[PDB]
């Protein structure tokens, strides 16, 4: 069982990073996060099944207006992720569905608030955050990439939606 998984948010919410947690166990102090190939990969076990994960990057191209349709075709699951800190990156999550929605259709998709470890200046309200999540009837994870924690269970519970 092989899925392609896509990512996407706005720039500097922690995607690239994200990835590079999940697939190679690191996070490293830099202001932007790079990968040298199009996806980075995680063999699990599922419910008796052996799942490979290939988790693709947006290149930094959602900056420059230039994400292309190659990223996102043959996508299976979607993660949306906006920031803490970042007012912006919430207000967008609606239209980053869309996007992919328009590419292929209805799959599995977890929302998520990245940098929770920074929650004293925090730019959306809880009730905020869930009144998002009951809209869009999506999942919804308190996530800190630098601290690992929710990270795993996300790619987790879509694999296993997946699959059922
Ligand atoms: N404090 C904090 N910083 C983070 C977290 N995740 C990512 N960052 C930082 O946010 C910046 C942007 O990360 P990046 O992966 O390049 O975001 P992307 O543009 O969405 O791919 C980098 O400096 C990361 O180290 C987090 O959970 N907490
Ligand atoms: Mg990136």
């Amino acid at each position: 069982v092989a899925i392609k998984m896509v990512v996407v948010g706005n720039g500097a919410v922690g995607k690239s990073s994200m990835i590079q947690r999940y697939c190679k166990g690191i996070f490293t102090k830099d202001y932007k996060k790079t990968i040298g190939v199009d996806f980075l990969e995680r063999q699990i076990q599922v419910n008796d099944e052996d799942v490979r994960l290939m988790l693709w990057d947006t290149a930094g191209q959602e900056e420059f207006d230039a994400i292309t349709k190659a990223y996102y075709r043959g996508a299976q699951a979607c993660v949306l992720v906006f920031s803490t800190t970042d007012r912006e990156s919430f207000e967008a999550i609606s239209s980053w569905r869309e996007k992919v929605v328009a590419e292929v259709g209805d799959i599995p998709t977890a929302l998520v608030q990245n940098k929770i470890d920074l929650l004293d200046d925090s730019c959306i309200k809880n009730e905020e955050a869930e009144g998002l999540a009951k809209r869009l009837k999506l999942r919804f994870y308190r996530t800190s990439v630098k601290e690992d924690l929710n990270v795993s269970e996300v790619f987790k519970y879509l694999a296993e939606k997946h699959l059922q």
